[PDB]
């Protein structure tokens, strides 16, 4: 069995307005606790877990995600935060001493001009660039999440050059996801645009990380641009069922993987419990359950992966491991 990746959705508040998120200007008042998390780490001890990585709405508000990272990793786990950039300068030092594994940065454009536009919150993208600088030189893997769509795609060429030139180590390239179609206006324009990003040298400029954001395959592609089809795990069998858990901190639901808790699908509630009588557990039947039909029915019913997924189900399909930070 593999080290597994957990995630903890922390809070669904946010300092940010994107246009393509429901988070969006959140003020929730929910924040997974210390206690919680007290309760949790010993079950993803002995479920194998050796990656716990904060998300949510913001989780540089989350005003002990510091002594969360503390405690993580006092434990053995290797701690990582997605962050938005924007509190990342101030709070960088306090979080790598604190044992900080890896800091992923939100950034979807070339330029301030651009990315405080689209996530509409001036001085963003500035400090995510310093505090993804400020994290290098701490030790901590810097990686940058990038989502793209028909708004940005044009951008990525210099997003490319920007984060090699910043020493940014890994880079999420996935599609944008919304229930809407989403229709790009010159699918060849894409192309020629984004295909020499992939097609660079490794050794001088970041490539990213799994699939090209519109797809591998000349079938991959088409079932992308004409019906906004995203790609996912191929093969017969998704493998990152075995590997991820996704809690939803507010409700109380844990996902097999970090894409399915933004899905629609049925109505009631997806994923399984994460407390069975006020007990927080792992692995649950109802979990492994939910598991079990993504794992066969995943790569053909799932609209919403991401190309880190699909990279990393593909490589336990073809190579029967992953390397360490691959999700
Ligand atoms: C919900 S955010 C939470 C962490 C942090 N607030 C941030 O943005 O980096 C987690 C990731 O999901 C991405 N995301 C948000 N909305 C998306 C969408 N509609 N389609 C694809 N990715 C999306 C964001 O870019 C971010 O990298
Ligand atoms: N509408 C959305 C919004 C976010 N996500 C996923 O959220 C994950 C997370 O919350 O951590 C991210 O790691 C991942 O990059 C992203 O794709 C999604 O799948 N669909
Ligand atoms: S900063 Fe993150 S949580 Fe907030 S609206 Fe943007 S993607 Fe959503
Ligand atoms: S195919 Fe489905 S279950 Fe598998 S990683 Fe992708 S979204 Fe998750």
């Amino acid at each position: 069995t593999r080290e597994r990746y957990l995630f903890i959705r922390l809070l669904e508040a946010c300092n940010a307005d994107c246009f393509m998120c429901d988070f969006a200007l959140s003020r929730d008042t929910f924040r997974f606790s210390l206690e919680d998390f007290d309760e949790l780490l010993p079950r993803a001890v002995e479920a194998g877990v050796g990656y716990i990585r904060f998300t949510g709405g913001e989780p540089l508000m989350h005003t002990d995600v510091a002594e969360l990272v503390r405690r993580g990793t006092d434990a053995g786990m290797k701690m990582s935060i997605i962050t938005n950039g924007m509190m990342l300068p101030r709070q960088i030092e306090r979080l790598a001493d604190a044992g900080l594994a890896q800091i992923i940065v939100s950034l979807d454009g070339g330029s301030a001009a651009t990315h405080d536009v689209y996530r509409r919150s001036p001085g963003m993208f500035d400090n995510g660039l310093r505090g993804l600088r400020a994290a290098a030189r701490l030790g901590v893997l810097p990686r940058v999440n990038s989502v793209v769509g028909p708004h940005n795609y044009t951008e990525m060429p210099q997003l490319q050059r920007v984060l090699t030139e910043a020493g940014v180590r890994q880079w999420e390239l996935s599609a944008l996801k919304l229930e809407r179609a989403i229709s790009y206006p010159d699918p060849d324009h894409v192309r020629a645009l984004c295909d020499p990003v992939y097609d660079a040298d490794p050794e001088h400029m970041l490539v990213p990380l799994g699939k090209r954001f519109y797809g591998d395959t000349p079938e991959e592609q088409e079932l992308y641009f004409s019906d906004s089809v995203t790609p996912r795990a191929s093969a017969p069998l998704c493998h990152v069922v075995d590997d991820v858990i996704y809690l939803d901190g507010k409700y109380g639901r844990a996902y097999a993987c970090s894409c399915l808790p933004h899905r629609e699908g049925d109505d009631e509630p997806g994923g399984a419990p994460l407390r069975e009588d006020g007990v927080i557990r792992l692995d649950t039947p109802a979990f492994r359950t939910h598991a079990d039909f993504f794992r066969t029915e995943g790569p053909r019913v799932c609209n919403g992966c991401s190309t880190t997924a699909a990279g990393y189900s593909d490589d336990i399909a073809r190579l029967g491991g992953v390397r360490p930070w691959q999700y």
